[PDB]
């Protein structure tokens, strides 16, 4: 089997994306946020506090002919973001673009955050992690795509995501159409759960390609590109003007700036993230402040390859016995 559906950036400034996907039988479909840095699917649901739902779609298990409490197991989950959720969980059938599951753990919100409640575009994350880190207690559950697993043509799934535009999940084959070039795979560590690998270096705008190995994260859930100060320095500096701000909470630029592009590598392949897809927009309406797409990574324990990042190439998750990431430009 496979399954291929659109994302849809949330705003115009791709702060996240969206994917629809069908809950339930009948169907009730949620927009959702498809996350490669986290592993559980989480839903606004008929259960969540009514004063933290603010426009969002919700799935009401007692309308599915399909769902099943699944007796006992809650979940409570943090972002690296600071926001956070929690509820039960039921079983139920999950459809992405065609391909379903059946038994999926849909993990119905009791509670949520601010940050959720405050964006009516979201409906949901759905995990595409290791089912390591699935929060479910006292049983730990599979993501949508280790349930999948089995039935896929091929044990991939793949993340090509738009600048200011629409992009595609895939899940069980390679469009071949999608990307330019060849694929480049590299070596996933599944240690902390993540995607994680090894980037070969990088440079800023038609400067020379500095050869150091940067291990991170491939995350379709943190929007912007977060790597050693080092790096960040390095990238900002060839922009005039801008600082570090820690009042703003990172680099800032002079909204008349060009930006130079970032390329990073890939083995012997190298990714080039235009410019333009650093730009963040006005710290604040009206400002001539704008926040920057590449951000320091210190205290944060990880480096991310984040949406910034990402939405630069055609990237794909290969989940076979071993794990492999792989990257073409597009």
């Amino acid at each position: 089997s496979t399954g291929s559906a659109t994302t849809t950036p949330i705003d115009s400034l791709d702060d996240a994306y969206i994917t629809p996907v069908q809950i339930g039988t009948p169907a009730q479909t949620l927009n959702l946020d498809f996350d490669t840095g986290s592993s559980d699917l989480w839903v606004f649901s008929s259960e969540t506090t009514a004063s933290e739902v603010d426009g969002q779609t919700i799935y009401t298990p007692s309308k599915s002919t399909t769902a099943k409490l699944l007796s006992g197991a809650t979940w409570s989950i943090s972002y690296g973001d600071g926001s956070s959720s929690s509820g039960d969980v039921y079983t139920d059938t999950v459809s992405v673009g065609g391909l379903t599951v059946t038994g999926q753990a849909v993990e119905s919100a009791k509670k949520v955050s601010s940050s959720f409640t405050e964006d009516s575009t979201i409906d949901g994350l759905l995990g595409l992690a290791f089912s390591t880190l699935n929060t479910v207690s006292p049983t730990q559950q599979k993501t949508f795509f280790d349930n999948a697993k089995a039935s896929l043509d091929s044990p991939v799934f793949t993340a090509d995501l738009g600048y200011h535009a629409p992009g595609t999940y895939n899940f069980g084959f390679i469009d071949t159409t999608a990307y330019t070039g060849s694929i480049t795979y590299t070596a996933v560590s599944t240690k902390q759960g993540f995607w994680e690998w090894t980037s070969t270096g990088y440079a800023v705008g038609s400067g020379t390609f500095k050869s150091t190995s940067i291990d991170g994260i491939a995350d379709t859930g943190t929007t912007l590109l977060y790597l050693p100060a080092t790096v960040v320095s390095a990238y900002w500096a060839q922009v005039s003007g801008a600082k570090s701000s820690s009042s703003v909470g990172g680099y800032v630029f002079p909204c008349s700036a060009t930006l130079p592009s970032f390329t990073f590598g890939v083995g012997s392949a190298r990714i080039v993230i235009p410019g333009d897809y650093i730009d963040f927009g006005p710290i604040s309406t009206g400002s001539s402040s704008c926040f920057g797409g590449i951000q320091s990574s210190a205290g944060i324990g990880i480096n991310i390859f984040g949406d910034v990042a990402l939405k630069a190439a055609f990237v794909v998750f290969n989940g076979a016995t071993t794990p492999t990431l792989g990257f073409a430009s597009k």
